[PDB]
């Protein structure tokens, strides 16, 4: 077969020169050639059979990357698994190999104007196709957004991601688990469960506020920080915003903090674009109901040179619902990974 740094790796015999890429929880990247297509692809290794919950993101990420058709969509190109259900351990996906990601390139490389908004082009072209076939990505963050040589985006890992769910999402005070810290919107901690299309907004927000100064905007330290960092910067939420909050405890807890004024975002970005800035308020909008959408985002006079709704696809056939395999055992989740893998045998 072929091993990579103490771990098997059987996905000859067309792929062939494998090279470790990186690693992850039941998860290892490595690059290969491609004996077929005469490119070098990027193979990941997932072994997530013995854990539900492993099962359950295996199949999402599956079942999503095969239905969504983007240029801005990382796609899956070859499914590598065992003839039968009995010899299935590992599950091998291929996929486009990219130059890098957009976590790696904002610790060392300082993004012109026209990197940013091409860049942001790009992330809501992407998040338009996305919300528009009735799915949240709900983990937007720099080390999901793969790039080429030539800056072409791609976003990646769909394993977190929901059918959205706006009538269900009330929720209590500080319980929800939605995102990476970083990239949560205040309603996460307040009273949302993460089911509604602007949760992704509030994500993109934070991204661009990366591209701009190559610092996360609210660098929480744990959990409870996060609503401090992001209250440090927008200031205390007006009346109008705690009249959407009808949770007490959420309430009460807001009510309780002093009174914060508003960093001014042109004192925080002195060097970004008046048009990137005023952009950047409206993604990064406390109230959820008064957050910018995809659509508007793109329509925005800062990204009017690439803007086109001609050009900015949506899906041809949404999810009506989410499947219901929060309870199925791991047994009937390895059927279901092994049905939707069969086209590529
Ligand atoms: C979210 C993508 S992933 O982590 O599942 N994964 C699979 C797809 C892919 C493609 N290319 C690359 N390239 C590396 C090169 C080194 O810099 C990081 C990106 N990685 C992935 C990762």
């Amino acid at each position: 077969p072929e091993m990579v740094r103490g771990q098997v790796f059987d996905v000859g015999p067309r792929y062939t020169n494998l090279s470790y890429i990186g690693e992850g929880a039941y998860g290892m990247v490595c690059s290969a050639y491609d004996n077929l297509n005469k490119v070098r692809v990027a193979i990941k290794k997932i072994s997530p059979f013995e854990h539900q919950t492993y099962c359950q993101r295996t199949l999402r990420e599956i079942k999503i990357l095969l239905r969504f058709r983007h240029e801005n969509i990382i796609g899956i190109n070859d499914i590598i698994r065992a003839p039968t259900i009995e010899q299935m351990k590992d599950v091998y996906i291929v996929q486009d190999l990219m130059e890098t990601d957009l976590y790696k390139l904002l610790k060392t490389q300082h993004l012109s104007n026209d990197h940013i908004c091409y860049f942001l082009y790009q992330i809501l072209r992407g998040l338009k196709y996305i919300h528009s076939a009735n799915v949240l990505h709900r983990d937007l963050k720099p080390s999901n957004l793969l790039l080429n040589t030539t800056c072409d985006l791609k976003i990646c890992d769909f394993g977190l991601a929901r059918v959205a769910d706006p009538d269900h999402d009330h929720t209590g005070f500080l319980t929800e688990y939605v995102a990476t810290r970083w990239y949560r919107a205040p309603e996460i901690m307040l009273n949302s469960k993460g089911y509604t299309k602007s949760i992704d907004i509030w994500s993109v927000g934070c991204i661009l506020a990366e591209m701009l100064s190559n610092r996360p905007i609210f660098p929480g330290k744990h959990y409870l920080d996060q609503l401090n960092h992001i209250l440090g910067i927008l200031g205390s939420p007006s009346q109008e915003d705690l009249n959407c909050i009808i949770n007490l405890k959420a309430r009460n807890y807001l009510l309780s903090l002093p009174h914060k004024n508003k960093v001014p975002w042109n004192r925080l970005f002195p060097n970004a674009d008046s048009k990137a800035l005023d952009l950047l308020d409206k993604m990064l909008t406390f109230n959820p109901h008064k957050r910018i959408e995809v659509e508007q985002a793109l329509a925005h006079p800062y990204l009017e040179q690439y803007y086109d709704p001609s050009d900015e696809p949506i899906a041809e056939a949404p999810f009506k619902f989410d499947m219901e395999l929060d309870d199925l055992p791991k047994e009937k989740l390895k059927e279901l990974i092994f049905e939707e893998t069969a086209r590529f045998q």
